[PDB]
């Protein structure tokens, strides 16, 4: 019944889901190259607009309400067909004529994801009606209609076709959501008769102020292709038509939802098709409307111009995506399409570079101006042209000898196309596609994003633009604080931090525990692979700075006493930053020193800052203590903040410190140079670990655990207190590189020991642990459920052998994390929550052995306890937690009858409350709901992290020449995890188009939350790994070991790609080959008898070698996007394919 | 169509199965029907009535209020034809709120709320319990939901119950339904399914009671 | 009101249709040095010329305060500084002639 096929629709390739109406309706995003947004259900319900929800063409509501609105909002079509002497009414896509006809519903979405087609075949009449949504930068939304008569009959048809519940310009999304009825009273919908154009406006902008409020813009709709239609500008007469009656034209309707309907009569001959289109746009002023009315009346080629602008949209989309290596052609179009959409969601969320490594002087100059007024006035930019390269900027920067200019030049990232990732299925996220200027509609180079979201997206991005890696690293490091954390957002301007609300007690700020180590590390690994020795050149270079986030992490004894109350907002420090920002610009948000308006440190110091912060929270055998008033990756386990401890972060810290240790061993420097203030901190942490090394021979006692945490935590506390209170003085001291290597080696000894104490009997590893302070002298550890995140982390740690990695995965597959129906992985075990009648029952014994509770029973008091009519006892139904119970006990104590007893038995009743509800075990909402991160739900990003981790484990096994059994069994895991991701699943099992990413699939539905998930970043890296694209020692290697034979073409095909110079070009592929791009160079793999690589250059030469590793220089020609290399062909042995 | 009263009848006529769904717009002009609306002189009772002229069947439901019991929906299915019908009916109320959702959250973030829904049937009684798995709260602390909305019924012999609208469309398409007692992640509903033989010039009656804050 | 044989609070009246609310006369434009300069320089912060040669106030204006705000924005440019101070009362006066906000009693 429900199949998916590649099909040709009007000479373009689409995926067709046949009988999509047999699926529970699923939600999609239709992507544009421009600023269109469209969120649409498979049933046709939608919201759409341009830029943001404040310019909605159709109302912006949550995805459930959108799906539920298909009958009254959006596309609507009714046909009165003359058949014999009968008038027959057909209303495709509606539920108004249930089982009246045999029908087939099909749904199509194109390979680019910017067009969707809805189709209904009326089998009884042999009629098919299609409509398709397209985007046009110039014209807005375009709905292309086709009515096709494939019968042998001739029909007289009266049709009514259009769009309804059209928003007028100027209604806020909040008002439309909460007060839609009031808005109706201000609606005026009008037709311009000369043109047939519909104008949808308000009589006045709705405003609480008692002043004039003119509404001088409108939404519009118009059409082409129908002869002499009658128009409706409302849905008032819709039902009359539905009941086989004729309609009256409307040109001026007040007080009603806007609509735009065309009515015409026609004779549809057998084996013929009639076509028309409707165009709708938002945010139109008088001049915009007149230009359209003039074009309708005077421009005989208007239809052709619309079609041209639609195709330009696709073309611009391809250029954006192709520049991040979106284009692949294999035997498997599903994987090809999934790679394209993966790349698009990655660049939509993190951005894409404007034009290779090219920079415009105007934009660069404004950036410097906003950043630092004193650098801007000092540095003369005459010597740069209107356009210059990143290498030009670097050569220029080296002549200015200004470390602030060095930093700002290096941080500059000419990204465009990024937007925050809100939509009706993520309605708590406010989105805005700010990609065309309010002024002239030209491109906007800007970006903003949440810390972990954007730095994740950039890891994938960097692979297509490697020479920007330095920029990204400086951006990350320089936006990090001296106490080793970071603000929640980065922007082109700089960064933003969260503030406190009102005097609201439940409003608090902090730092996320995962934000630093793993995301930094992926960048450091990348640069050391592409440019070995480059990090070494930063070791002594004092060009890095400290982000001044005005958060005060409290003294150690206060944290230990209450680890949920650990960070205060420093309002006086905010005053100083605001003054500096008025006076310098964005650079005013950096730490000054006593001497210098901006304090500068080197790379070694920055790594120490973040590493000492982590080590200062290291609880041996437990992990990194979570005590910074924010969780890590999983927001649904946010209650672990306080007594929770992250082994996840420790596994990554192992990888990090192993990397750093290798980095230092390869250095020739004998010394390091760090802030004087850091010396005591650094030395105290190092010394603590050194003198406790001997404990690693065995397990560490609860007593020793606390001795160690106390020394580490006191040392950090002393350091931050000094800096918070007297700042950095500006003097640095020289210490030995050998000491730093010693610090790194001993830190690793402790971490390794801790990892070995964290294996479960089933061979999984602990993810998050609990700590408690016992007898003021000890720290005890307890454990939580098996969690997927812990397995991803330990498998990424670099610590285990290949056999051990395999044992972990065998355990994972055999564990309660494996979900059978989707053959993928939960975040934690599914579990039965107590049914309503089973959650709140106090044992008869506990009641009769409590004088307080017994007294409340016999006196019929129901403030705390109640007896039902079968004799069972319950806590008051208003209680959410113990605080409500305590509150209630306070209320009882202000009565004479209960006063003595409250003081006596209150701890006891609180203890009975804890026995019933077991709130000590609460980790967060994860364990108490049934979607998103909750029970029985697959959260795909984490599965895709597993996949990448397992890929890395596979490469290790191959590179170390493990047995074929071990390698094979790891591959078995790799390919199964990959299959679980679901690209080859049926639509009915996937629950949507399998080529589109979604954030999660809950137990009782298909895929939920379309588009911009971080999952896509992981699946891009995995695809590159799978293709055998490896960079080591500055050298590009193209040498697949995980790639399957069945990816190679079975027939000849044409690969249409885009060069680095925006040229749309073609290569002919033959059987036994495939193609992709890397740094936007086309790469062809062909099966051959001998290994060989052939590099074709722009000068018409080619060069061959048997080796599939390219030299440093050729590799930098690839990475550099200079256009010197036209293509690369790799000849691969059949025997090396899987 | 998706919230409140919903009624679907599968009627055996000759050897054919006929689906009738009064008060809906799901079967436009499938039948000659008359819809009548009644409100009493005191303004505290309302009756919705649909006469299916083709079958000579009338369905009425009436909303009443009870201080003790909450809302009471009194149903009457009346056969004024000369025919005898085997009827499988599915009747009830849908998009029942669980206790403890603020009107602001239901207005702006209805989708998030679904993820916390759990609808249960008490088998011995047939009573439906509509609650959350937790009160939805921005704080990082436990939040027990210790009250519920309820629905229950009298007058039908040995009914099968749904506590959701998941199977509504199968029934609409003339298929039979499976009993439900525990549905997670979905809008609450309370449906009764029974089979009966409705003789000519006879009337069957039942009621559904729903209350809040239990 | 005939159809209900009862009484309105005040007369029903035809409000200008969308394309009829915001048109500046050809004469008022060519007898304003400021507006004419903004036209020939293609500045659209205050005034715009459509493709049939009719003139309109910026579509973002709700009332004179948005106009004043926009004139402040123009005055922080050297090209328009002299002219803002000179002709601002005049441009506000043309705005009042188009919209007749002196007659506004409420919604
Ligand atoms: O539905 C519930 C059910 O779901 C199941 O999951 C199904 C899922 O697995 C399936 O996905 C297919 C995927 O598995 C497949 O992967 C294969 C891969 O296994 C294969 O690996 C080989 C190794 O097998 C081999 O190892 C050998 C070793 O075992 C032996 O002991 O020693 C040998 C040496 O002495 C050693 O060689 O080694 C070779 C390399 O040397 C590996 O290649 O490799 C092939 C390709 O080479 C790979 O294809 O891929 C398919 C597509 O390519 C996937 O379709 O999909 C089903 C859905 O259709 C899922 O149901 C779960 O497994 C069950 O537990 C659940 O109950
Ligand atoms: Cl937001």
């Amino acid at each position: 019944s429900i199949t998916m096929d590649m099909v040709s629709m009007n000479g373009e390739m689409f995926y067709k889901i046949a009988n999509n109406d047999a699926m529970r309706p699923f939600f999609m995003t239709i992507v544009s190259d421009s600023n269109h947004w469209m969120f649409v259900s498979s049933n046709g319900g939608l919201t759409a607009g341009r830029k943001n929800a404040e310019y909605a063409l159709f109302p912006y509501y949550t995805d459930d309400k959108i799906t539920e609105s298909a009958d009254i909002t959006g596309s609507k079509s009714i046909f009165q067909i003359q058949y014999n002497n009968e008038l027959i009414v057909w209303e495709p896509f509606s539920e108004r004529f249930t089982n009246k006809f045999k029908i087939t519903r099909n749904l199509y979405k194109n390979y680019y994801g910017n067009k969707i087609i809805f189709e209904e075949i009326n089998e009884d009449l042999g009629l098919t009606y299609r409509y398709q949504w397209c985007s046009s930068n110039q014209f807005g939304f375009v709905r292309k209609s086709e009515l096709s008569n494939h019968s042998k009959n001739v029909y007289e048809i009266s049709l009514l076709d259009g769009i309804q519940n059209i928003m007028p310009y100027g209604v806020s999304s909040d008002l439309q959501s909460s007060t839609s009825n009031l808005v109706d009273a201000y609606k005026r919908s009008e037709l311009h008769p000369k043109s047939g154009l519909g104008i949808f406006a308000l009589s006045a902008i709705i405003v609480d102020k008692a002043e004039p409020s003119e509404a001088l813009k409108a939404n519009i709709a118009w059409s082409l292709g129908l002869n002499n239609p009658k128009y409706l500008v409302s849905s008032l007469q819709l039902n009359h038509f539905r009941n086989g009656k004729s309609i009256s034209p409307e040109d001026d309707i007040k007080g009603e939802k806007g609509a735009y309907f065309l009515n015409t009569v026609m004779t549809l001959e057998a084996n013929t098709q009639k076509e028309w289109m409707i165009i709708a746009n938002v945010n139109q002023d008088h001049s915009d409307i007149i230009a359209i009315t003039e074009t309708i009346q005077n421009n005989k080629k208007i239809a052709e111009d619309i079609n041209t602008d639609i195709e330009l949209g696709t073309k611009r989309l391809i250029e954006l995506n192709a520049s991040s290596d979106a284009l692949q052609l294999t035997a498997d179009n599903l994987r090809d399409t999934r790679h394209f959409s993966n790349t698009l969601f990655n660049i939509m969320r993190g951005g894409i570079f404007d034009n290779n490594y090219q920079i415009e002087k105007g934009d660069f100059s404004n950036y410097i101006k906003k950043a630092n007024k004193l650098v801007f006035d000092k540095i003369d930019l005459n010597a740069l042209g209107e356009i210059f390269s990143l290498n030009d900027l670097n050569e220029f920067a080296s002549k200015q000898k200004d470390v602030d200019f060095d930093r700002l030049a290096l941080e500059y990232l000419p990204l465009k196309f990024s937007r925050r990732h809100g939509d009706p299925s993520r309605p708590w996220n406010k989105f805005s596609i700010n990609t065309q200027s309010e002024i002239d509609g030209s491109k906007v180079l800007d970006y903003e994003g949440n810390w972990r979201d954007i730095f994740q997206n950039w890891e994938a991005l960097a692979h297509s633009f490697p020479n920007f890696i330095d920029s990204m690293i400086h951006k990350f490091l320089n936006a990090s604080t001296f106490d080793g954390y970071n603000p929640y957002r980065v922007t082109k301007e700089g960064f933003d931090w969260e503030t406190i609300e009102e005097d609201d007690p439940w409003s608090y700020i902090g730092y996320w525990g995962d934000h630093q180590i793993i995301y930094l590390l992926k960048f450091l690994e990348f640069i050391e692979k592409h440019q070995p020795g480059k990090l070494h050149s930063y070791f002594e270079s004092e060009c890095f700075v400290y982000a001044a986030v005005p958060y005060t992490i409290k003294p150690y004894e206060e944290i230990l006493n209450n680890p949920k109350d650990t960070i205060g907002y420093n309002h006086e420090w905010e005053k100083v930053i605001n003054e500096r920002k008025k006076s310098i610009g964005a650079d005013g948000a950096l730490l000054k020193s006593n001497d210098k308006s901006i304090y500068h440190v080197n790379f070694i110091e920055k790594i120490l800052a973040t590493v000492l912060a982590k080590m200062s929270n290291f609880i041996p055998e437990a992990g990194i203590w979570l005590n910074t008033q924010r969780p890590e990756w999983n927001d649904a386990n946010n209650a672990l903040v306080g007594n929770g401890v992250s082994m996840v972060t420790l596994y990554y810290l192992r990888r990090f410190l192993k990397f750093f240790d290798q980095l230092l061993e390869n250095s020739t420097l004998e010394n390091i140079k760090i802030s004087n203030e850091m010396v005591e901190f650094y030395h105290k942490v190092r010394e603590t670990l050194m003198e406790n090394q001997h404990l690693l021979a065995g397990s560490i006692s609860d007593t020793d655990r606390k001795v160690i945490l106390d020394k580490l935590g006191n040392a950090a506390a002393d350091y931050r207190f000094q800096i918070y209170n007297s700042g950095f003085w500006g003097k640095k001291r020289t210490h030995s590189m050998q000491g730093l290597k010693n610090f790194t080696k001993v830190s690793l000894q402790f971490i390794d020991h801790s990892i070995k104490a964290n294996q479960r009997p089933d061979k999984l590893y602990h993810a998050y642990n609990l700590m408690s302070v016992e007898k003021n002298k000890e720290i005890a550890i307890s454990y939580l459920s098996e969690m997927l995140e812990g397995q991803v982390a330990v498998l990424s740690s670099g610590f285990l052998s290949s056999k051990e990695n395999l044992a972990v995965l065998d355990g994972l597959k055999n564990s309660a994390l494996f979900r059978e129906d989707q053959y993928s992985y939960l975040l934690y075990p599914n579990k039965e929550l107590p049914k309503f009648l089973d959650k709140n029952t106090i044992s008869k014994e506990a009641v009769s052995k409590s004088e307080l509770l017994s007294l409340l029973v016999s006196k019929s008091n129901k403030q705390v306890i109640e007896k039902d009519s079968i004799g069972e006892y319950h806590f008051n139904g208003e209680f959410n937690n113990a605080s409500n119970l305590k509150q209630a006990l306070e209320d009882l104590s202000q009565q004479n009858e209960y006063k003595d007893l409250v003081a006596k038995e209150s701890k006891t009743v609180e203890a009975i409350f804890e026995d019933v509800f077991n709130h000590k075990a609460f980790t967060g909402r994860s364990g108490t709901f049934y979607g998103y991160e909750g029970l029985g739900s697959i959260y795909w990003h984490m599965v895709s992290k597993l996949q990448l981790a397992v890929l890395e484990c596979c490469l290790k096994a191959v590179e170390e020449k493990e047995s074929e059994e071990v390698i094979g069994r790891l591959l078995e895991h790799y390919y199964e995890i990959n299959e679980g991701i679901g690209v080859h699943k049926s639509p009915s099992l996937y629950g949507a188009f399998p080529t589109d990413a979604y954030s999660h699939t809950p137990a009782g539905k298909g895929a939920q939350q379309p588009g911009m998930t971080g999952q896509v970043k992981e699946d891009i890296l995995s695809r590159f790994g799978e293709l055998g694209i490896f960079v080591k020692n500055g050298c590009l290697e193209l040498n697949p070991c995980l790639l399957r034979k069945d990816e190679f073409l079975k027939e000849a095909k044409t690969f249409d790609y885009v060069t680095v110079n925006f040229q749309h070009q073609s290569l002919e592929l033959v059987e036994k080959s495939l193609a992709f791009t890397y740094c936007q160079i086309p790469i062809i793999y062909k099966i051959a008898n001998q290994k060989c690589i052939e590099v074709f250059t722009n000068d018409g030469k080619s060069a061959k070698a048997a080796s599939l590793i390219l030299d440093k220089q050729t590799s930098q020609d690839v990475f550099g996007r200079t256009g010197i290399i036209n293509k690369i062909e790799v000849s691969i042995l059949e025997s090396d394919l899987r």
